[PDB]
């Protein structure tokens, strides 16, 4: 029987009904839930307890129950509304039990006051407000830094729904692009920071888009100070970071007060970097009226263009300029555009303040002179009637340095550039710094060949990357050359800058003159060089041989081999012309090895009929023979053909003997070790040079055409020739002469006991043929 | 009874225990909750259901309740923690009953699973925490506009808590203004009409302050229509203007570029201006630790202030500073303080980047824009490099004296020009190893690598003589003077060098100027010695105290004497022997080279005229002009007078020239040597020169003979290419009628092998040390032709 007293003692409401729905038990909890009294809750069936409207449904329901046959009731499992005795309606929960005994079915109902519905509804309200009219990504974290609750804005922005965002840390949840250092490590630092903190990151959503966000941690502790949870805000600063980077770049601009138009340029390209595919224009108040300050390089039409005009205002509020922007409709949000407009307007006003706040003779950066020194120097050149060739050099691709590293490294790059220019500067060449990027190089040599060489040297001096702290920014040069006779300095500077700008705009990395005719003359020289390269490539050049003979018996001493080139398109062109051109092309080694190889082959070819050919001499000084060529360039020819090695001789000048390094000295020594005779020009530089001469057996000294010339006119050179022949006779050397054309020359030269003679007197240079004819016909010309 | 199956069939968890505290009822819900099958729980004690953490403290409460006998159990009114069979923990609610039946005590327990219930509870708590951290004040409303849920932003915006304004109508709590009828009517309509309104109104706080607020009522419409809930999102439209104002003002501070400390101060004062009462401090990180940058002067204590820490980040992102702001609690909400922290952090990072940029630019800026010489930083770098090279420098500190008077009198327009031509005169006498710098104003620095005092005094003398010609400015003379302090010490760092050099600078300046000095009496006594040595040398030249010592030279195969070479000497009663290699440089420094040259030539001519008395005697005589530093205005006149005053045929004497000075340069002493050749003086050379031009000048005017320096012949035996050079020289001499001579031949082997290559005359100790002038006629006719 204890069920009744226990149930009425229990604070859970209990109602008991029989098969006829008559009530037997109704606990005081049910009494206070309904308001009726047990003397009346019986009544007729269950009429009093049920709300009057739902009444008719209830019998059929329980009828269905006694027809259902199920041992469990799925009904009343949800929340329910109960009408009280006074007609008020409250929330409640029900539970049901069906029993069978004595052939009759009874039911018991348990009732609860439902104090949890207040919690459910309050939770629904704050679930509404966490999302509604607030696109504010907020997430919350456990002590283990696990996502516990995230709102609609966060799922919408970062694509990861709550089902796919829970149970894992935010960083592991987050797809992160590879900085690779910062945007990875600082995320972990912030996510594990214990105190309030914040940072900025670049992140990738589930759609692969790049965004910039700002993440803030602020933890919360319970009463006992243990860490309960953490809360994180996820503002999207991808538009704001553009504004902040705009600010940083523009400040790095005015840090050094560049010129006015330049300042407009930084403003404009920063705006363009901020507003994609737009147009920007600026005007400033000069003399009281608006005048154009700067504009963007873009000038194409804009579809659905929207224009905003902002009047620049100073601190006092007086107008100072107008900034105008045109943007396509739908490209950017309006609020972002207006924000950019006003912040840039403020910075333009500040730039104007700096400009009118700003408003000796050498450079305090690298030490080069400033524009005043160049002006004075050119003026001192002009008054005494000398034409200076003026190169204007503009350094290019510095904008990468300025944008990526500010000015404090652009000027370091400029210093490195100036060091490289000075390292190869020649004296009388004047280097000056005009302003910022530009330089002016002044040189008095008006030769086109030298000008081309200087320009090429400058262009290629910047070939190596400019190494600045493990960051090779490549830089280029744009050179404008001006040279005209009898023109003052302003014209030269103006045309130099015009040429520099022309090269820069068309792409840079190059050079150009101003005068058009000789700017085509350089092209024609390049054409000649192309023809010469073709000729040397397909071995068309020839070697004309000129004989030199003894002055006593007339027996053949030897014959020099001289390069010659006759072209169908260009005709005869002398070696004195196409050797300097060759070194301009820098292909002298080709001519050298071809000349050597062809001479060896020709000696072999002559050997098949007559071996009596005494000696063949190649003048390597006039051929501008380099240093490293000698060993291989002689050894390959020696071994390739049937030439012995004691028949062909090589000539070297004194400057090339022991100057411009000394590796060439032993490179000639090894060639002597091969056994090829040598020939020296001056043998000077004192007793050391003489020691080298005797130690390197030369066996023959040549007298240049000039000394033999005027030999019958100037007494000093006469005595010099006596000295030379006396020294030669003393040692084991045979002295040769060049440029002999008359009879008195030969007479006096033989009078001084000069051994052998060459020139036009005996034989005009015969071509590759009719040398055996000359040798068989008139070889013993006992004159 | 039917209640046993009833409780068997309730969703409720039914358990009953008897007096023996043994469980005798268990239901499917108990199966879900406890996890133990009824076959395991029936017959088990109540302690089975008790969790571990309370087992020792289980029964006493039930004893106590039994003793009390109260029907309404006070306990189990709270939440309970139950442990499952597998060890997991869940939360359950209990409903109890005490039964006194059949003369016994029974306890009935009913267990409900509130896992959903408390999950809802913690979800509510988490959501409260989350909504409180929203940057903007937001409120929920019921259909009749019950203010049901506010958040911390709304509390910190007005003052109301959840309990204070819980469902009590907004118009009554909002404390709307009474005077503006239009404002209050519009606000009431906004609260009432169910459109998406974004109107703005003035509202009042507990401090009686009128604040602009934008309401954003956006009612919700459920799926069943008949909208119920409304959502309000108040915003402050006066804080944003203040943030923009702070941005602009701090950027204007940026643009004038004050120094680091001034800018930090302006940042903090602006922040304090925004937040009515606050203290702001800034730390800039150096080497990982924070150096104080600036804090506002309002250092008064704040009662229960709230701090805020932001980590300033560099342009790349490396942390660079800490910013801490403290404001009195309740003055501003969390959002406004966080926003000002963010805006200020960006600008502080800008200031740090600008300061770093200026540090990098100034490290290499200012290399004397006026005259172009290197400036003090360049000098410090160069001296540091020299010290790292372990090479001791000599540093001159140079100061101009009279320039300050002209500055005081004629201003800068003359001083700048004067210093300009001073530097111009200096540069005309530099050297490749000499490095000039302009430390400051009218002070300069010269750096050299010469440690011999003989060179140092000469350098100082030419520098002093730079101003021998007074500066010409606008037809006006200005005789500026110099005061120079030299420092040179091994191992001392650069700072000591500059410090002591400036000490010597001051010492030689305040004494009157126009002078030079060392700083150490340990190196100044040398120059003090040298002045009197030079005075003695001048006295000796005047009184003719010197001596001439004769060394002969004889033939290499004949044995006869070819001639004699004249050498000069000095014996003094104080300093004793003093060699020519130490008093010809001294004669140079006094500029008495002309006098000693004249004395040697005149004495040689006198000896020849005296020796002609007995017989013809001497074949030929030589004087080394190169060793005597003879100048361009000394040869012809001195030789001509020497051989005119006495009687000399000219064939007797020869002069030796190093051929280095024989170059035309700017003197053209070719005419002088040609004149000397015309008057019969023999000539001697040592090298040919550049090339054919050199041989031409050697053979045009006939150089009688050529000498091999002692350096060559001292190494002839060891090296072969010396021998080749020797044979070449001898062959050239034979060819051109040149008389090769050798100086310094010592032993017999050298003489024999030089005879093998026909050197043809030998001069050295091997036949005679240089004898005094008197023993010679006692040697010409005693040792005789030496045919060894
Ligand atoms: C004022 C008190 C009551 C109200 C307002 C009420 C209301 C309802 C309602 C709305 C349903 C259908 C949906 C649902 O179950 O949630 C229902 C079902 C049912 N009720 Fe009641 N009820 C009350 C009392 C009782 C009592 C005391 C008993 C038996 C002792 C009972 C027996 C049943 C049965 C058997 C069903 C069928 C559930 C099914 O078929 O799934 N009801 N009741
Ligand atoms: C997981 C199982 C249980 C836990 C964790 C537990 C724990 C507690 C605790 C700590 C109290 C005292 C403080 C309070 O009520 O908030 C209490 C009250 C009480 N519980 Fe338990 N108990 C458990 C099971 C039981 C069982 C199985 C019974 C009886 C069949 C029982 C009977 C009582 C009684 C009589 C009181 C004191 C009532 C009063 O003083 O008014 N408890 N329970």
């Amino acid at each position: 029987g204890i069920f009744f007293p226990a149930l009425e003692q229990n604070m859970m409401g209990a109602v008991l009904i029989n098969e006829n729905d008559e009530v037997m038990f109704f606990n005081p909890a049910a009494e206070k839930l309904w308001g009726y009294k047990r003397e009346e809750v019986i009544g007729n069936n269950i009429d009093m307890l049920i709300p009057r409207d739902l009444r008719p449904a209830h019998p059929e329901y329980i009828r269905h129950n006694r027809e259902g046959g199920k041992a469990r009731v799925e009904g009343m499992s949800a929340e329910l509304q109960l009408e009280k005795k006074d007609g008020s309606k409250i929330w409640t929960r029900f539970a049901l039990s069906k029993v069978s005994a004595e052939g009759k079915v009874y039911y018991l109902a348990l009732v609860r006051d439902a104090s949890v519905e207040m919690a459910q509804k309050e939770q629904t309200r704050q679930l509404i407000i966490a999302v509604d009219h607030l696109d504010r990504p907020v997430i919350v974290l456990d002590p283990e830094r696990h996502i516990v609750q995230c709102n609609r804005a966060f799922t919408e922005m970062f694509g990861y729904c709550i089902s796919e965002a829970s149970g894992m840390q935010p960083d592991t949840l987050l797809n992160t692009p590879e900085f690779p250092a910062d945007n990875r490590i600082r995320l972990q630092q912030l996510l594990w920071k214990t105190a309030r903190d914040q940072d900025e990151f670049l992140l990738l959503t589930r759609t692969g888009e790049k965004i910039w966000i700002k993440a803030s941690i602020s933890p919360v502790y319970d009463v006992l100070a243990h860490l309960q949870n953490l809360v994180m805000t996820f503002s999207d600063i991808t538009e704001e970071r553009q504004i902040r980077q705009l600010e940083g770049n523009i400040l790095a601009a005015m840090c050094s007060s560049p010129p006015f138009h330049e300042m407009g340029e930084i403003i404009c390209r920063n705006i363009e970097s901020v507003l994609n595919e737009s147009h920007v224009s600026l005007f400033a108040l000069r003399n009281g009226m608006p005048i154009h300050w700067a504009s963007s390089s873009h000038g194409a039409e804009i579809q659905n263009a929207q224009s905003w005009s902002a009047t620049i205002r100073q601190r006092d509020g007086a107008p100072a300029g107008i900034l105008q922007i045109k943007t396509s409709s739908g490209a950017e949000t309006s609020a972002f555009i207006e924000r950019v407009a006003d912040i840039s307007q403020h910075m333009a006003a500040l730039a104007l303040e700096q400009e009118k706040s700003r408003q000796i003779q050498f450079d305090p950066m690298t030490g080069l002179p400033n524009r005043n020194n160049l002006h004075n120097y050119l003026d001192d050149l002009v008054d005494k009637a000398v034409s200076p060739v003026v190169y204007l050099i503009g350094v290019d691709h510095i904008q990468d340095v300025i944008d990526s590293l500010g000015y404090a490294w652009a000027d370091q790059a400029l210093l490195e550039v100036v060091n490289r220019f000075r390292e190869k500067l020649k004296p009388d060449q004047y280097l000056c710094r005009i302003e910022g990027t530009q330089f002016v190089l002044v040189s008095l040599e008006n030769d086109v060949s030298n000008i081309t060489q200087i320009a090429d040297e400058l262009r290629n001096v910047v070939s190596k990357p400019i190494m600045i702290d493990d960051k090779p920014f490549p830089l280029t040069l744009s050179i404008g050359i001006s040279y005209d006779l009898g023109k003052n300095r302003d014209y030269l500077l103006s045309t130099a800058h015009n040429a520099m700008d022309y090269i820069r705009k068309n792409g840079g990395n190059g050079w150009q003159f101003f005068s058009p005719a000789m700017n085509e003359m350089v092209k024609e020289r390049l054409v000649l060089g192309a023809a010469l390269k073709e000729a040397i490539s397909n071995n068309q050049l020839k070697l004309v041989y000129q004989p030199q003979i003894f002055a006593e018996t007339g027996e053949l001493y030897g014959i020099e081999a001289l390069a010659r080139w006759h072209d169908p398109l260009h005709g005869h062109v002398p070696p004195s012309r196409f050797i300097p051109l060759a070194e301009e092309i820098g292909e002298i080694e080709n001519i050298g090895r071809w000349v050597i190889a062809e001479a060896c082959r020709q000696l072999a070819e002559w050997r098949s009929q007559n071996i009596h050919i005494p000696a063949l001499s190649v003048n390597l000084s006039a051929l501008h023979f380099r240093s490293n060529q000698l060993p291989n360039q002689v050894s390959d020819a020696m071994h390739a053909w049937g030439i012995d090695g004691h028949q062909l001789t090589v000539e070297i000048t004194e400057s090339m003997m022991m100057e411009h390094d000394t590796e060439i000295f032993k490179r000639i020594q090894i060639l002597r070790d091969m056994g090829v005779g040598l020939s020296v020009d001056d043998f000077g530089t004192g007793f050391s040079g003489l020691s080298r001469l005797v130690s390197l057996p030369v066996t023959e000294i040549k007298i240049d055409k000039s000394f033999v010339d005027r030999c019958l006119t100037e007494k000093r050179i006469l005595a010099l020739l006596e000295a030379i022949t006396s020294i030669g006779q003393s040692l084991n050397l045979t002295v040769v002469a060049e440029g002999v054309e008359t009879k008195e020359q030969f007479e006096m030269l033989r009078k001084i006991h000069c051994r052998v003679i060459q020139g036009y007197f005996f034989s005009r240079p015969l071509p590759a043929e009719e040398i055996p004819g000359w040798m068989s016909s008139v070889l013993p010309l006992k004159i």
